[PDB]
């Protein structure tokens, strides 16, 4: 059974609600992004209308085989009428194709569903500038002040400088980057660009990346592993055993691995600055954990909410424990008393 924070009142609509069977009263199922916790339940046998971005709809068709007649792609930043209700899709600054959804209800209520997002001051100059929001369905993944991390631009600067230095010292070093979902593509693209290489990967990953509308992608990626000195591997393989095994397969082309694991936040962020980050090393293999987040930090979330001034907030993450719920409600009241809404 579908929980309340996935239903949009006054509509036939649900958001990210595919694992509950047929939802009573639902005439259109919105999907904010192609991450498995959110699409859980969709397959080629799905027969109700799905509304999404173009990039999400390419993934639904090619990766999950949803039939085309049920995929309804909408352009971003454009007022659209769906089943008699005005909606807009906005870029969420999450993974490729990820959207927030603005719903203009028939009674005059305006609702923003953020999906998963990384709040940014640029969102203060989107179509949100123009009008009031009564209800905010908020991605609260890192809603506590202990959650700090650097900008994506600082993290990429660290990765590129670390990879360029290592491979210039040792031309026979291979770089490996872990992945397990879409998102975070700038990590491996930025490293391969500084090295003058294509990125090498499995056929399954190449297929996924070909659905993402990245400009000049054919110039950046390949399935010919022998031609490339930046390889992608599943995230589960980014450990000393899996990397040793990979280096064997490379026919004596390389004598060292430098590997990256993009994570979200980890507790070493409470102590260590990005510039001071060091790897774990075993012989000729080194592994860097880098805190590349596609969700809001606490401070980014607080800024966005204090700017938007919603009348009511419904969290969509960390909703399963009383302690998490109580914590989040305390911070929403702090924010509201501090800003005066
Ligand atoms: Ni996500």
């Amino acid at each position: 059974t579908c929980p309340f924070y996935k239903k949009i009142p006054g509509t036939g609509f649900t958001v990210d609600a595919f694992q509950y069977g047929v939802v009573e009263g639902c005439t259109a199922y919105f999907l904010t992004h192609f991450h498995s916790d959110h699409y859980a339940g969709l397959s080629k046998h799905f027969t109700f209308p799905v509304y999404c971005s173009e990039i999400t709809g390419n993934l639904l068709k090619n990766k999950l085989h949803v039939q085309e007649q049920y995929i309804h792609p909408l352009p971003l930043d454009t007022e659209c009428i769906v089943n008699g209700v005005k909606v807009v899709l906005l870029d969420a600054n999450h993974c490729p194709g990820a959207v927030m959804i603005l719903f203009y209800l028939p009674n005059g209520t305006v609702i923003l569903h953020t999906g998963d997002f990384r709040a940014d001051p640029s969102m203060e100059r989107s179509l949100l500038a123009d009008q009031k929001v009564h209800m905010l369905y908020l991605d609260t993944t890192y809603c506590s002040p202990e959650y700090t991390f650097p900008s994506q631009q600082e993290v990429i600067r660290f990765a590129i400088n670390t990879a360029f230095e290592a491979v210039t010292l040792n031309p026979h070093a291979l770089v490996v980057c872990g992945t397990y979902s879409i998102g975070k593509e700038k990590v491996f693209l930025a490293i391969a660009d500084v090295l003058g290489s294509k990125v090498g990967m499995s056929q399954e990953k190449y297929k996924t990346l070909q659905c993402l509308n990245i400009p000049e992608i054919n110039s950046l990626i390949t399935t010919d592993m022998c031609s490339s000195l930046v390889h992608l591997l599943p995230m589960m393989q980014i450990n000393f055993k899996g990397l040793q095994s990979h280096l064997k397969k490379c026919g004596g082309k390389y004598n060292q691995i430098l590997a990256f694991r993009p994570t979200g936040w980890t507790h070493s962020n409470k102590f260590t600055r990005i510039a001071d980050v060091i790897p774990q090393t075993k012989g000729n293999i080194s592994i860097y954990g880098i805190p590349y987040s596609e969700h809001s930090s606490y401070l980014e979330m607080k800024r966005f909410v204090q700017w938007l001034k919603p009348q009511k907030i419904i969290p969509t993450v960390n909703v399963g424990t009383w302690k998490s719920r109580s914590t989040m409600e305390k911070y929403f009241r702090e924010w509201k008393l501090e800003a005066g809404y």
